[PDB]
C-alpha cells in the first residue's frame, strides 16, 4: 500500500501547457507496479480524491496502470490539489503549488477510515513520504501512526522515503519530531542524502545511520543520486553500489529519479533479487527516467525488467 | 627559505546583526594565505598575498593586519584611484548568512594591467609555491588571466608547483562555459588541485565520484584532494586515500564560513613540511574544525591548535 498524495500537473512551456497527474508516491507506485507482475500484496494506492471529472481521469488512469483503486475515497466538497511546472528559456524547472485543502490531506479523516485501517492493519507492505506525513494534520499524522504500529503488531513491514518539501512543514522541528515518530513506527527507510542532510544538517553517514538505527529501523537506503548508493542491511551488509555513469549530452529533465529508483530498488528487491542487485536495478530505471521528459515516461521507454 | 605566493582579492567585509555593524577585511585567498602563515613557521616557508589595494585609509588597515600576520606585502601593487573590493554579510534571525558584493571594479582586479605586471612575473616565476582561486581567475579580465596562467606555466618550467583551489561564485563569471574552460586552462597548469564537491558539482554537472577524478588527472594535476565538508575527504595519486573529517555534535556548529580555505592552508602547510597527503588531511581537519567551532572568517590566533 502506497500512502500519499496525487496532484493535477499543468506542464507549461512557452505558451503551449499540457494537463495531467503527478506526485511522488504516485511515481513510486506507478513504477514499481510497472515493473512488478504479481507478489504477496498488490494493493497500491491509500490517497483521497474528489468526484470531480479529473479524479476519474486519475482513477481510470491508474488501473491502467495495474493499480487498484478500492481504497481512494471520494469526497463531494473536495477537489484535489493541483500544482504547475514552469521551463525557463535556460530549462530550468519551476514548480507552483496548490494543496493546502487538497482532498489527500483528508484522507484519514473521511468516516470509512477506521475500516480502511482495520483492512490496511493486515497489509503486507506499506509505502509512505514525508509528504504523505506532511499534508496530514497532527491528530491526522497520530491516527496515521497508530495505523502504522498496528500493521507492525500484525507482521507487516513499514516502508517510508524521506522526501523533504520544507513548505509542507510548519517548522524544521514539527518536521524533525515527526520523522522521528514515523521513523520510530518505521522499519526500512529510503533516506535521500540532500534531503537527510537538509533537515538535519550536514553530518557524516555514520552519525545518520546511527540516528535512524537508534529509533529502531531495520533496512536503510542512502540514495546519493549521481553517486554510489550505500544500504545497510537487514542483516548487518554495508555495501556501496555505484550509479550508472550517463554522459551530459543525454541528462534531460526528470522529476522522478529518486520515486523510480525507490520503486525500482523494491521493485527487484521484493521479488527476490539481492540488495546490491535491487539497487543496481534501480539505477538503470533512474538513469532511464531521467534520460526522458516527464515524471512518468512512456512504458515503451521504460526498461525491461 | 621558501617563498610562497598566493594570488587572489581581499574584499572590505561588513557583518551586521541587526543595527549593529562592524568593519574588517576577508577573502578566500586572503584566508588561506592567513591561516597558511600562522601554521608555517616563518625561516621554513615564506608566505606572500600578491593583490592590489588603494591608496587609501582601509587598504593601510589591510596591510597592517597582514604584517601584523606574518605575511609579506612587497608584491602587492597599490593604484591611488582605485579602491578595494567591498562586500556585506547579513545575519538572519535564525543565523542564516546572506552575502552581497560590490567588487566590479575593484583595485585587485586589475593587479595584472599594472605596467609593473610583467615585471612581477618574473619575480613570481622563480618562486617555490603558488597558490591562486577560482575567483583570482574570476575577477581578472581575460587578457591579465592568459597573463596568469603564462605565468603559472613559467613558474612549473622552473620547478615551482602551482595549487589550485576551485571556490565557484558564477557571478564574476560571464557564463558557465567561460568558467569551465578557465578553470581548465588552470588547471592544465595545477600541481595540487582543491576541489570542494559542490562548487565542482555546480559547475561541471553531477558526475561520479571517479569521473571528477578523471578529468582533473586527464588535464594533468598530481595530487587532487577533494573536500566534502562534512564528509570523508579524499586525496588522488593510483593511490587513493579517504580521510575522514573530525565528527562535530549540531551545538559545536557556529560559522561555517572559510572551513575550506582553511583546510586547504592547514592542508598545504603539512604537506609541504615533509608531511604525508593522509596526515596533511588530518592536519586540515582539525584546522577547518576549529575554524567551525568560532565565529568568524579569520578566527583568532590565541583559539588555534598546536602543531
Amino acid at each position: 500500500a502506497v500512502i500519499g498524495e496525487c496532484m493535477i500537473e499543468l506542464s507549461q512551456q512557452g505558451a503551449q501547457l499540457t494537463r495531467g497527474f503527478g506526485g511522488d508516491t504516485l511515481n513510486t507506485a506507478v513504477y514499481l507496479a510497472r515493473q512488478m507482475p504479481e507478489q504477496a500484496l498488490r494493493v497500491h494506492y491509500v490517497t483521497a480524491l474528489g468526484t470531480d471529472s479529473f479524479s476519474g481521469d486519475m482513477l481510470q488512469a491508474w488501473r491502467q496502470e495495474k493499480i487498484e483503486t478500492g481504497l481512494i475515497q471520494q469526497f463531494d466538497n473536495k477537489l484535489p490539489g493541483l500544482y504547475l511546472i514552469e521551463t525557463d528559456a535556460a530549462g530550468e524547472r519551476t514548480f507552483y503549488y496548490w494543496r493546502n485543502d487538497a482532498a489527500a490531506r483528508y484522507w484519514l479523516a473521511g468516516p470509512q477510515a477506521d475500516a480502511l485501517c482495520e483492512r490496511l492493519a493486515q497489509f503486507d507492505y506499506l509505502y509512505l513520504s514525508g509528504i504523505s506525513l506532511a499534508i496530514l494534520a497532527p491528530a491526522d499524522r497520530m491516527k496515521l501512526l497508530a495505523l502504522l504500529r498496528r500493521c507492525r503488531a500484525n507482521g507487516g513491514k513499514v516502508i517510508f522515503d524521506n522526501n523533504y518539501r520544507p513548505r509542507l512543514w510548519q517548522s524544521r522541528e514539527e518536521t524533525q519530531q515527526a520523522y522521528r515518530e514515523v521513523l520510530a513506527c518505521t522499519d526500512i527507510a529510503f533516506l535521500t542524502l540532500d534531503d537527510e542532510e537538509l533537515l538535519w544538517g550536514a553530518q557524516p553517514i555514520e552519525q545518520v545511520v546511527a540516528r535512524t538505527q537508534a529509533l529502531g529501523v531495520g533496512e536503510i537506503v542512502i540514495k546519493r543520486g549521481a553517486h554510489a548508493c550505500l544500504v545497510f542491511s537487514m542483516a548487518g551488509e554495508k555495501l556501496e553500489v555505484p550509479a550508472i555513469a550517463l554522459p551530459p549530452e543525454r541528462i534531460v529533465d526528470t522529476t522522478a529519479a529518486g520515486d523510480s529508483f525507490s520503486a525500482g530498488y523494491l521493485a527487484a528487491r521484493l521479488n527476490g533479487g539481492s540488495a546490491q542487485w535491487a539497487a543496481q536495478r534501480g539505477h538503470l530505471l533512474a538513469a532511464t527516467v531521467i534520460q526522458h521528459r516527464g515524471a512518468i515516461i512512456p512504458a515503451a521507454m521504460m526498461p525491461e525488467a
